[PDB]
């Protein structure tokens, strides 16, 4: 018996949008870039949010880092991001990349499932944030937004002593 | 009765894991290529990780084998791959291979069910994967991910005869 | 209600590959083509295999005949391919052909159901296969792989006598 | 009625044409695996019985023998070590190895060679000899090769 | 009342094994030394295999380690070795070390239960080992085979992501 | 409660003598070696008994492989020997040998647990066996006993053919 | 289908190559053991059936026949009295002792010599024996020497 069924088509933004696995808080932060060469990769340091850089919070066990590149309208052909360790050789780290945005696919972001749970949270200042353009870009013109979950900083729910 | 129904897109990295089937192992490594000409095809030949050079581990039984090749993004075309017996013809492979990786699809890996269960390591040692270049390509450029999985060896659970 | 759904993208050669209905052994053999000319039909004798040439197996009867296309990854635009009767109207062979096989579709292949079960195989020598290519394609540089079930020749499974 | 094929198992046979061949000297031959099982899934089966028979050009004179053997040394005296001598001086010109083999992969079959001997010497191709051999059969070929090449 | 009991020699290699408690992994790998002049201490530091250089695994919890060296047989004399934080007076270490292997005596093999539970291998990056020879030796007569353990690492299990 | 015991000298030759794991035939032979030259190392090559020389029998799965040393009373000082992979390396074969003899035990002997099974038989062809001696010792004045188990060649029960 | 082995015992084989021969004159040949079960234990083994099936050079012309027998007198009379001829015109080479020598001792194999013989001389070497022999299998051979030598 062969069942019918209708594709309804998405208008964007509509979806299920994930979720965090239990227990583990979301955070998110920029990473704004420099302006790249035409066909020239660069690798911005995944430098980490202010109000995430005390010592107590560089313990945490870091899970799921949703990645999603953010464009100027004007930029032209393809884009490509990907976060890697720091290889001295800047193309190379598209090649063991675990998983690669790209401009072109009409759904610009990726998802690194498996790839950090459960590294600590203050080594991800080893990595870092390549790109890639096929034309020049101006300024500002692209902007790395990412998002990662980790797990929830109970002890930072306290005030600061004095006056108690 | 029709069944209502809306497609999520989902992202790079974001797919369902392919587990291997209960007792095996993986062994991931990676085969850089070189100079590959113009549009020329060239032979690469898999050469086992010093993990695996022990002579006890070479006779293991091979299960499902995975081929994904990492394009660097600068390269321009498309290059296809293939695993295969050496071929006298290099081209001959194409018309024989189960299976190919094309750099135009979507997606670019050549995974190998049924076509390699049961096969020694001895054979494996005695194989080589073939590149196809679109257009003239820089040496190196092109390195090859695959994994072959097999019954774990048994001494990643001991340590040694500590008298000796 | 309406029922989400996610589309996993697939590997190349990953698949269910079908199944031979019961009882019929598979076999399978080559068909090298020569060398065409630009926008001309040919039309490949369909010569059977050698080890299928016994009079004792001609009477065995052919059920569905998958066939699937090979290629030399140089050749450029369409190419395309059907199992047909003995035209002398070479071209007008595509014309009655149950199915037709062509390179554009990204899932260049093609298969027979209710064409030909249950004609008796010798009979298959009548056929022939025709090709048709959009531009030169040199010598070798295609050919077409053709698979076909039949019932078992159980009665090969003997030794020759001599010595008993 | 001729002997049974052991269930389980599916009989394979080729023919491996000779090369030519001189006066009491030896000509060596390879064997050689029909194209299908080269492929290294199938270089892994487990051997059966093998036999071999071969047959001659009717106008061939004297007399033939060949035996299959380890490649070694001075390669001639491969007979003396050899299990049995098909022969055309025989009643049966067959020889047989329902021992010989068994529990051997068909990827060790490539190191063996044929060899064969005459008296005196006989034009190439008045002689073929029919490997026949056993042995389990591939759990793949029960069905087509996926659609999606 | 007195029991009787009878001596068995046993041959080198013939021992117990040593099984990794439970759901641990074991991680064997060897360092060369150089040079190593007369009566005099040198410091080899401990450097990790490639496999484990991933950022997801140095994180992992250590478990027992151990150190047995390999004489070349023609060295002379008794040479000792042992593991340790990196003292600033390289003998002293001697002093502080909770084991060292010892040439002469008949086993030549320093385990550290305990010393070493729960450790990171961030700090195992931060560690060294000593080496004393009584006497001069040549270059690279000497390599010390030793063995972490740790919880396996999950990505052994898996595949990738086969869509990227 | 302590309790006594007395410890009874053996005489040599006297023990348990190990045993065949079940379904496991033994078998054994010899390997005389050449006239070494003194503190220098040698490998001879291990070739495989004659009678275990036919393909049918490459096939076996090895266990457990005894060694032990024989000797000639009038050497003198220490005598060492293991069995290896092939190194270009002569010296370098004690570095990574599992195990190894010594003269000076009074026990020499070795035995290479875990070693090899179950590797392929034939593929022992690929070792070889090391020797070291600290004075001159004229030819065949050393011999170097092994024994080594395999699933029991039950084929090799049958007469030849001929006559029947 | 070779014929079975008797359970509880176990085969051995091994060649022994000959010794160079002369027209009409009937040159002997001594059997040896393998050096494996030179050792007394092993000499008081019962034996079982046993064959022989002599390998030749392919170039050897005319004829030649080897018969076990103890050694005696004139020493070329042994075939007259010798249970089975194994020979080279026959359509099988083999002979054959299923009777002969059941309940024997394989230490009084020692004392028989296998007679050769031949028409025309031969060179040496290009003959060979191939004795194979069955009997029970020795006690210890299922486990290693202990290791305390």
């Amino acid at each position: 018996r062969v069942q019918p069924v209708i594709v309804e088509p998405l208008a964007a933004g509509q979806g299920k949008a994930i979720k965090a696995i239990a227990g583990y808080s979301i955070s998110k932060w920029e990473a704004s870039s420099d302006a790249i060469t035409a066909k020239a990769t660069n690798a911005m340091s995944i430098t980490l949010p202010h109000e995430l850089s005390s010592e107590k919070n560089k313990e945490l066990k870091v899970g799921r880092v949703l990645l999603w590149l953010g464009l100027l309208p004007s930029v032209a052909g393809r884009i490509k991001a990907c976060v890697a360790e720091k290889q001295a050789q800047a193309e190379a780290a598209f090649q063991v990349a675990l998983a690669v945005a790209d401009s072109s696919k009409e759904v610009v972001a990726a998802m690194y499932t498996d790839a950090f749970r459960g590294a600590t949270l203050g080594d991800l200042l080893n990595l870092q944030i390549y790109l890639y353009a096929s034309e020049a870009v101006p300024a500002k013109a692209v902007v790395v937004h990412l998002e990662v979950e980790h797990v929830r900083p109970t002890f930072d729910d306290f005030f600061t002593p004095v006056y108690r």
